[PDB]
RNA sequence: UAUGUGAUGGAACCUCUCCGGAUAAUUCUAUCUCUUCUG
């Protein structure tokens, strides 16, 4: 169903610090996606 | 690399003491996936 992609234009905002736990949560979710990909038998070429 | 009328060093066991032990049913159902355009 994909029809249009999104591009992020720059804005004048002050940088905001990132909490340490954010990268841990990102790691957890990024093994979750691949685990679900193998257990769901999805095509790697079309893997979203 | 000695010094000479005098060397049991073959003249001495790395010996003694200590459970690779403890815990675990080869079992089994809820989704997955994010951008759609005024409707």
């Amino acid at each position: 169903t994909k029809r249009c992609e999104r591009v992020f234009v720059e804005i004048g905002a002050k940088p905001i610090p990132i909490q340490p736990s954010a990268r841990e949560k990102f790691k957890i979710l990024t093994q979750e996606y691949q685990k679900n990909a193998k257990q769901q038998k999805t095509p790697e070429a079309f893997q979203t």
